[PDB]
């Protein structure tokens, strides 16, 4: 009950096995109240949640979602995203399909909005995302189509304004389900939680923290890695100037509405150079590096992203993915 | 100022400044606030944990809100018998008997939704629905008077209801005690919830009230007879923390199961009506806890010879039927 289980929360206690997907199933079957919802989102979250617990709410919200077709997602597939930088994730994501790594990717209006400002259709149903994935080598689901039970949940979470563990979510609920991805999270107590329950679903997964705040891979800095593989977490810090990347200062990775955002990806895709390219091709290897950890040495790999992520723009490739992209939407 | 911003404060676990609980409380009651913000704000401030600042702030706007009484229509020493709940049966009794004392009385409550004090109240025939100007001349010419929460404190009303909605506990909780609407500056007040008890103890002392706040080491809102009981004793605004053992005054240790609107009514007119037992002596207790606290604002009366006074006058005041006499009266009143 929400007595018993809230009870639980404001005395500290982590929930019992169960208890936090009872929640989760009663918030997504309307049968919560706002207040009810409201009190489990802030308990939840200032109790600090694990990983076992936020494994149960993402877990319930999959059961719940539109799937893919069967056998219409690569095995293979790869999700690049952050909690909350859509400039530089949008962006590393078409470099990474270009790549010919399959890319899934899962979110809602204010990274969409970029996309949409680029003229991509990020609206479809499941249908649709595996023919733009198999015919394009990306796909977006839109979310509010997806998790149309989620709606409730969301409206509360506008109304209370403050970061809670559903911000956690996101990631963790792409309904195509790719088994790998670049997963930034701007919360450094909370992304070792992320990387806990990747890890529960055998995921791998570079779930990342700019030491300067970014849910990025930085490059004004260094930044925190949670390597996920074989069901086990490694941490770690990352420098890219071991790439030979330069430092670059935080204001200049910054984003802005979707029109800059949308101007700033066919800047870049189009071969200009500077601090934003960087992050970009640095991003994009990551998400690749951890599409390399699926099948099987940390630098070696590294090496081959940064080469494959650099090309896909260098060549152009990466610039024709989004305009075929966007023609597929068309056609 | 805003619920991002104070809602974001309490989740990071910091104190809020000045302000900014009664900015939040003054929203909450001008229905500028969504129910996921009060329930987001009550459930917040309870897990960071409330300070006595804090919480005095939302007293503090929900009376700046509310219905008062007449001017000069609260004798200078009335008090309060009340618990937090989450003991109505003892805290009703136990006001009587402090009324037939000779100590003016002005309780506060609400109909219970499940039970609650106005409940008991209106089984045994007392009118509990009445104005400021009726409530004033009941505690004239009674003795005693009875708040109805909803008829003095109509702005409350979208809090009231997400408190019930969420169900658990929350600093909310402690606001009912904390608001009575003809401000007693006296009173017996129990809080269920012993981390909590001390924050409203110092809420009263700010205010310069003489109050007992207590908190039965079995859990009960109420001085109990089953075992000791906590009590922080407010006085010239300071608060002392203190244990209380019943059988130091000779009273037998009972069980829990010894202490329904309906069933509170006949357990009323039994103790008034001069039956024995540790219902008795829990009534008998607490109403001398409430004379302890009446004492306290005039008097710098010591602690032991004042519950030994506060005990015979308690006891006494049944005995004579002048307590059974009072609620009769009380009565009587109302339906005139
Ligand atoms: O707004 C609505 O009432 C609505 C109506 C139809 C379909 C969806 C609707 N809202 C949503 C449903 C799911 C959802 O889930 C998206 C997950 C949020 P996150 O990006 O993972 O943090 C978000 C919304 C929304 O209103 O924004
Ligand atoms: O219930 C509480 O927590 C409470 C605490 C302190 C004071 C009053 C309290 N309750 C209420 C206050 C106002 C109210 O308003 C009800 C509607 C009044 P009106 O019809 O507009 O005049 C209802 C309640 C309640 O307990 O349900």
């Amino acid at each position: 009950s929400w007595p018993q289980i809230l009870g639980r929360l404001t005395d500290n206690r982590d929930l019992a096995r169960g208890q936090a997907a009872w929640a989760m199933d009663q918030i997504m079957t309307g049968n919560a109240r706002p207040a009810q919802i409201a009190a489990f989102a802030v308990a939840m979250t200032m109790k600090a949640p694990t990983a076992d617990e936020v494994g149960e709410l993402a877990g319930v919200m999959l059961s719940h979602a539109h799937p893919l077709p069967a056998d219409t997602v690569p095995d293979d597939a790869v999700d690049v995203v952050g909690t909350g930088t859509v400039n530089l994730s949008t962006m590393a994501a078409i470099v990474v399909a270009a790549a010919g790594v399959p890319v899934v990717k899962h979110g809602n209006r204010a990274g969409a909005d970029t996309l949409e400002a680029l003229g991509v259709r990020i609206d479809l149903g499941p249908d649709l995302v595996a023919r733009s994935l198999a015919e394009v080598g990306i796909g977006f689901c839109f979310a509010p189509r997806f998790h149309p039970s989620y709606r409730h949940a969301a409206a509360v979470r506008r109304e209370i304004g403050v970061p809670t563990v559903f911000n956690l979510l996101g990631p963790l609920t792409n309904p195509a389900r790719p088994r790998a991805g670049l997963i930034g999270c701007a919360f450094a107590d909370l992304a070792e939680v992320m990387a806990g329950v990747f890890a529960a679903r055998r995921s791998s997964v570079l779930v990342v923290h700019g030491d300067d705040g970014l849910d990025e891979l930085t490059t004004t800095t260094t930044s925190t890695i949670w390597r996920v593989a074989a069901g086990s977490v490694d941490k770690l810090t990352f420098d890219p100037a071991g790439f030979g990347f330069a430092r670059a200062q935080l204001d200049q990775l910054a984003g802005g509405d979707a029109q800059a955002n949308a101007a700033a990806v066919r800047a870049v895709l189009g071969g200009a150079r500077g601090p934003v390219r960087d992050a970009v091709v640095l991003n994009a290897a990551g998400a690749i590096v951890a599409h390399a950890g699926l099948s099987s040495e940390w630098l070696p790999a590294w090496e081959e992203g940064l080469r494959r992520a650099s090309a896909a723009i260098d060549t152009g490739a990466a610039e024709q993915l989004l305009a075929r992209w966007v023609r597929f939407g068309r056609q």
